[PDB]
């Protein structure tokens, strides 16, 4: 469906990011991932894209909180694939703690990697997407960038802002083959979560299943968790002609979180 | 991708309806389709899904304005594909004027078929796929289900009727294995616009295509209609297990429309 | 303060109605009351609004779930009244129960009295605020008319319509000094909750406080009910001169039930 | 109505701003300004606000773009009136220019002031009214916090940022006395307004008027202003005790922009 694309995911090196990737490459594109963790993990995590999608799977190193590497990080990434179709925004991070309470440097933080990096990331891509008359920006925002939860001002705070600069980038590039969308998910198991778990299995000091099962309860009424194959697939989605006319919207996976 | 299951399209006749069941039968569902229109045009729309796609296809006449009415059909529907995995209640009306000069008939009839015929044709459906475990109920609403336009009193009413209806299907049978979403289309050139396009032409005295551009540019950002096939295309992805843990939220493909 | 204004409130014979209509009458204007229920009680609300307030207060029997009588109820309102600038569609019903199980007799209902009697009241007071040049419509509408909940699809689909409905007048009349906005509360302790109080109260098998105070729980942040008198303050607002500019948007009052 | 309240709306010192402490002060609300400006036409507002409405008014100087100063700025306010009960988070900037094209200095600016400013002022000063069990915490978005417009990015990325962090600092605080709405307006011909309108004026090269007139025509169908006396009052409103459950959303006065 989308061979001889050539995809770029942020964040990708672990959790959803990586799935990303991981089918966007069983899709037919060439990708590059980022992030960080074990150069070994990292690379075998690339070798295995091209092993089993046959693909060219490149793998670049950036700190997104860096605004002149992140701009910097899509050059470079245009150059190794031979061009820039699809962009996903997802690299991000999380604190949580009370507005009085909560540190500066942490909202700092979180604005620039959650919020900031979208910006520079999508100013960089936009030149070489309006040249070629075809592209995908998707953006991972949240439930959290359509409703909030307490202790979360920052990482609220930056989703939302995803969502609008979604909504603009789309508007600045309506008709132009260039589509820009908010992917939206609710609780995925990652060791993102996993760290909110383990502290809700302490706080209340109960079991660790039984805490992920409140997590869910709480927020997600599938009570289940949205998987990140999932959310690779509704990235693929995005990357196809049927969703040529979306743009500028949100893409909900999350288990009811915002129907009610 | 969705070979073995069985679909039903309200409305499917012509415009949308129609590709959205072609959409369905290329992925390998068995489909039934219903709708008003010429007996021999029908057949051959009815016999081609047969052929093109090498599935089953059913047509069901039916005025699903009418509660009882609608009822029988699905069971009917149901009692033919032997099973009903995926329904789309697509069927819908359209009637222009400002609310002291809109016609109480008029208002009766939209509210009819454009959402009470959801309701109904949904409580019909639900224990076939609550009994199963798995289901999908996708309704088209419309960018109007979100926001309004001058004039559309009775259609928006629904439409917005149509995205409360599908929160509550979906938080309803949570984690139950079926899903409710709502595709929200934005401009799409069936007869239903077509005659909102001429109505501008003989009003303004302007060409029949310059009304067609003009009736875009006020509302689609794009500029571009959005085609019956990539609705269909979205059908499909919501009926796939990627979308599994997407439930009780809307699908908006209109060119940018409700990005500002 | 409103005096000199002519208002009129639909299901104003008890709970936030009758708030409605009590905090209008305080503000100044003269106001025409409606509804159901022992004609002692009645005779008692609409004498009190008064001598309480000094000034003129009507009552006008008609169900509002009759397109017709509607029309002709707003048709003498004006008369009584010897004009009409405020209207409030207040009166509404509830009825709980899952979709597949869900009364047709009482979708029908919901759908007349919640969402058909607004389009009516609506339709039938615009002419009188067009020739006047002044005009406020008010629409109670609910947190359902933006969110869901389950066992609620006629009233979620009603509320979600009145929404629309609210949006389309307020086009409809933009810049002719008329304007149109829903008001959207949360739990409010009226003999319509109260019922719901009490089914979960037995169903549970808990105190009834117990039960008020778990239905809080779920969904009003807060953890306190939004008063009637509070909602008739807002009212009281959207009717001054702050609130020229603001019309086709909902005014939620639900101790944060939305924002999460 | 709001006599021995204690205001502080920052940005002040003209436009929106000034409208809000002088409503605020008019309703009989001790008030501080601040913002940027020359000496005595500072002086002169601050001078104004204390004899025409007979209360106690301070200004204080502070370049919120500076997480610090702000947060010593409320410190420094609350000190001067004694207490703090309502804060009105208004100071704003804005640019426009394409994404690609967008400063990235600007893009900074704008976050710092119309996002991160919001963060620290409300931050600083819950502590204080968390003591007292009695607080309001306007926000002053936009309709741009709710949707899109092209070559808004930053602002509009700020702007959801602030709704987002509206409903954490609401959650966080349910029930405490303590309430955090956010003012969405829509055209107000300021400063920040004129320049937009003049850049029209000089592009297609019509009248200074006729570009206003167009500016509205876009995006507000009421093609009317909305004015910062009505905002203002929109303010005294959410200070009032009709509001106590209004907590977490946003108020629109944007004469329609959002219904469409
Ligand atoms: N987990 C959930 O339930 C959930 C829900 C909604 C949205 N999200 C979002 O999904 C995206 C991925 O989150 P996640 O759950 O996979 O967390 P994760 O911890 O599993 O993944 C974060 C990825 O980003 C890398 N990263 C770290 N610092 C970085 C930096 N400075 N620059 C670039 N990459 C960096 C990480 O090493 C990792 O590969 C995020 O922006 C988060 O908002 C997650
Ligand atoms: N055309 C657009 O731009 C647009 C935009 C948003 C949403 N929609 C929606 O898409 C769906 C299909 O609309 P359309 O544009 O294809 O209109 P259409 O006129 O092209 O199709 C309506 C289909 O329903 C049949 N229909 C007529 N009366 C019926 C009844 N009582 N019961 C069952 N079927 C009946 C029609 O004969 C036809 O096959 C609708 O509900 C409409 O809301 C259309
Ligand atoms: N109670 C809540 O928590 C809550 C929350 C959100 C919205 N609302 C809404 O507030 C409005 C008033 O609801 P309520 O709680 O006061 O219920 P209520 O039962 O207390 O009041 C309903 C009023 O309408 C009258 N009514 C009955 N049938 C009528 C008819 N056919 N025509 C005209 N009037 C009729 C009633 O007798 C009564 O005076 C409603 O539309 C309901 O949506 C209530
Ligand atoms: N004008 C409109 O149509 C409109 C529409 C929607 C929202 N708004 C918002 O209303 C609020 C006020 O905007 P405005 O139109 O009055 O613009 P303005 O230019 O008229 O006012 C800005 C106020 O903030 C001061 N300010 C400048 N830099 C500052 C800083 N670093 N710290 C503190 N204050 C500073 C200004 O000097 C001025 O007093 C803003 O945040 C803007 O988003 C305006
Ligand atoms: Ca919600
Ligand atoms: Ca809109
Ligand atoms: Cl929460
Ligand atoms: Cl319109
Ligand atoms: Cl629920
Ligand atoms: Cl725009």
């Amino acid at each position: 469906m989308l061979k001889g694309k050539k995809a770029v995911v942020t964040g990708s090196t672990s959790g959803i990011g990586l799935a990303m990737a991981t089918e966007l490459a069983k899709a037919g594109a060439d990708v590059v991932i980022n992030g960080f963790g074990q150069p070994e993990d990292i690379e075998r995590e690339r070798s295995t894209l091209e092993s089993k999608f046959g693909v060219k799977a490149y793998y670049l190193n950036a700190d997104l909180s860096d605004a002149q590497a992140t701009r910097d990080f899509i050059a470079k990434a245009a150059e190794a694939l031979g061009g820039l179709d699809i962009l996903v925004n997802n690299a991000g991070i999380q604190h949580t703690a009370p507005i009085e309470e909560f540190p500066v440097d942490k909202w700092n933080a979180i604005i620039a990697l959650n919020l900031s990096a979208v910006f520079h990331g999508t100013a960089a891509a936009l030149p070489i997407m309006q040249k070629q008359g075809w592209g995908r920006i998707i953006n991972i925002a949240s439930a959290h960038g359509l409703v909030a939860s307490v202790n979360k001002s920052a990482y609220v705070a930056a989703k939302h802002g995803v969502v609008g600069l979604t909504k603009v980038t789309a508007l600045e590039n309506a008709g132009k083959g260039i589509t820009c969308n908010a992917i939206c998910p609710g609780w995925v198991r990652t060791p993102l979560v996993e760290k909110q778990i383990e502290a809700i299995s302490q706080q209340k000091g109960i079991d660790i299943e039984a805490a992920a099962r409140e997590l869910l309860a709480e927020k997600q009424p599938s009570l289940q968790f949205v998987t990140p194959e999932q959310l690779g697939g509704a990235a693929v989605f995005l990357s196809s002609a049927a969703a040529d006319q979306m743009t500028g919207t949100t893409l909900s996976l999350d288990g009811g979180w915002t129907a009610r």
